[PDB]
């Protein structure tokens, strides 16, 4: 195997040996994260048929990977929180007894890596200069994982040195579950029909088995950055959240940092890479998925734990998201389940042009106005370095983070929810987030329903407790947005996208005590007067509709919120109950 590994960390070496004895690889390979390693691994993946090297004229050092159509997303049905007691997973999570789960996976892992290299992948979440850098080591039988982890994390040498010879780290175990018999020819994308993605909150351990795709296998992405980190955050006094981190810059050259939690398909990526439509406003981004937030000597400071973008390809283009496009155009990018063009480039639905022929994500011939399937997979991916993004804010690699002025919650609601609402205080802010709905209407609290590492009720308690024990003057203000409200004809009342900068302007003004809003049953909501609609080609009546708080619609909302808070169960905080009662009192 390998006892020529660049580390004297005994606890790690013990663990690597123990795992290797169980899974039985051919060899063990510690990854360093160097450019050379990366090149060597891609070449091996090209030779295996897993990667196709894209035309070097068009893209620099970029690759297309096609997965088995069986292994194509996060599978929440097989994703588990195995805490000691079932209550500490809670009703939003799938639980199994820790002993029962260890019995199942230790059986599955026995001999699972026969005829494969076991890669040991050290990595760091957050910038490397931290007091407590949150480090991890992922073991995997998949080069795709290594290569992807290189981009999505600070991977290898640096992280391994930051670990020392003792010093804690997250033990993340992964295997594709497709062992080889001697002489047997492998497949391009090895996976299995048996899948498990398991989190051990108390020991900070992730065990994944069966998939090689995305957040099932890139264990930093969702398993570490939210599921373990939310448990870490609970115990340590901070927040691990499904939030973009936006830096908005006024015409006066003042920087306002925002954290915003939307469920996927509700607009994180677009807001994070906003191009303001008001003169003299510009925006930079620090992240479009995960925010790790802690109190400093005063306010709340956000960092992006990740080192890369794992973006959805379909729908991405020069009109929609030019900044995403430019990030990718610099190359160094692995595309997964997109289409291959006749000139050896990548294409996906939404992208510029109408290529008449393509080779689709299953390797088959695709044809314009004939082939009934999408050329690119509808959830296909691009994996690109953060540092290639032209609008990346300079503070991105600062371990101190950035002070958050505002936290935003929202989702897709055709009715009921106004364009923007400010919370009354913190506890109402927690309640707004806690009852976040999107479309019949699914509650996705803080956009964390699939990602909580512990009881949802205790998570809300945690959110309240941080406020209670802080200077309310220095806490961020909370806001609830809704880009997707619709009129009687069914069109969007608000055009959104870049024009959402106008809602953000109002949020900024409110922070500078320089704009107003009417007190309402659900919090403070602006009139059409209070928004910068200067230069906007929309009906004022449509904007008033968007900002309407109809008492009748909100009364019909109360039983949906009721059911939801009953579903949260016995750990529902009394703080959240009071806010439900208060909202009721105010609506009558
Ligand atoms: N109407 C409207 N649609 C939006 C807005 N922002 C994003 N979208 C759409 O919502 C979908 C999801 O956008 P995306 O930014 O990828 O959401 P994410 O999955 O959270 O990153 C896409 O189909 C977008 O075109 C908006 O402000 N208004
Ligand atoms: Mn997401
Ligand atoms: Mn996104």
């Amino acid at each position: 195997g390998l006892d020529t590994a660049p580390t004297n960390h005994q606890g790690l070496l013990s663990w690597v040996e123990e795992v290797a004895e169980l899974t039985q690889p051919d060899r063990v390979v510690f990854t360093d994260g160097s450019e050379e390693e990366f090149q060597r691994l891609c070449d091996q993946l090209v030779e295996a048929g897993t990667f196709i090297r894209l035309n070097p004229e068009k893209h620099k050092n970029s690759y297309l990977a096609l997965s088995d159509p069986s292994d194509v997303a996060r599978v929440e049905s097989r994703t588990y929180i195995c805490s000691a007691k079932e209550i500490d997973a809670g009703p939003t999570n799938n639980w199994m007894d820790p002993g029962e789960m260890r019995s199942i996976m230790k059986d599955l892992y026995r001999g699972c890596m026969r005829g494969r290299t076991m890669y040991v992948v050290p990595f760091c979440m957050g910038p490397l200069g931290a007091e407590d850098p949150k480090l991890g080591v992922e073991i995997t039988d998949s080069e795709y994982v290594v290569v992807s982890m290189r981009t999505m994390t600070r991977m290898g040498k640096a992280a391994l040195e930051k670990m020392g010879d003792d010093g804690f780290f997250v033990k993340a175990l992964h295997s594709v579950g497709a062992p080889l018999e001697p002489g047997q020819k492998d497949v391009a994308w090895p996976c299995s029909e048996t899948k498990y993605i398991t989190h051990f909150p108390e020991t900070r351990e992730i065990w994944s088995y069966g998939s090689g795709y995305g957040g099932n296998a890139l264990l930093g992405k969702k398993c570490y950055s939210l599921r373990i980190a939310s448990a870490m955050a609970h115990d340590e006094g901070w927040l691990a959240e499904h939030m973009l981190i936006l830096k908005l810059i006024s015409p006066e050259n003042k920087a306002y940092y925002f954290a915003a939690a939307f469920p996927s398909a509700s607009g994180k990526t677009n807001l994070a890479m906003l191009q303001p439509t008001i003169p003299g406003w510009r925006a930079e981004t620090l992240g479009d998925d995960i925010a790790w937030m802690r109190f400093g000597k005063d306010g709340l400071y956000a960092v992006n734990p990740e080192f890369g973008f794992f973006g959805v390809a379909p729908g991405t283009n020069w009109k929609s998201n030019p900044n995403a496009m430019r990030t990718i155009a610099a190359g160094n990018t692995v595309f997964t389940n997109v289409a291959l063009t006749d000139d050896g480039d990548v294409w996906w639905e939404g992208l510029e042009g109408d290529p008449q022929h393509l080779i689709d994500w299953k390797g088959n011939d695709w044809y314009f106005r004939e082939t009934e399937t999408n050329a690119a997979h509808p959830n296909s991916r691009y994996c690109t370095p953060m540092s290639q993004c032209p609008i990346l804010a300079p503070e991105w690699d600062d371990p101190q983070g950035v002070p958050i002025s505002g936290i935003l919650f929202g989702g897709r609601r055709k009715t009921t929810v106004p364009l923007v609402t400010e919370a009354r205080d913190w506890q109402h802010g927690v309640f707004i987030g806690a009852t976040l709905g999107s479309e019949n209407v699914r509650r996705d609290p803080m956009a964390m329903l699939p990602f909580l590492g512990y009881n949802v009720g205790d998570y809300f308690q945690h959110w309240i407790n941080l406020g209670k024990h802080a200077d309310e003057s220095k806490l961020p203000k909370v806001f609830f947005v809704n880009w997707f409200r619709r009129g009687d004809d069914g069109r969007f009342l608000w055009p959104g996208f870049g024009e959402n900068s106008r809602v953000l302007k109002w949020i900024v003004d409110r922070i500078e005590h320089k704009a107003g809003g009417a007190t309402t049953p659900i919090g403070t909501v602006p009139a059409v007067e209070d928004l910068d609609l200067d230069g906007l080609d929309v009906d004022a009546a449509d904007v008033a509709a968007a900002l309407a708080v109809d008492a009748d619609e909100w009364r019909q909302e109360l039983p949906l919120i009721e059911e939801w808070l009953q579903f949260v169960g016995e750990k529902l905080p009394t703080g959240v109950k009071d806010e439900f009662d208060a909202l009721k009192e105010r609506l009558g």
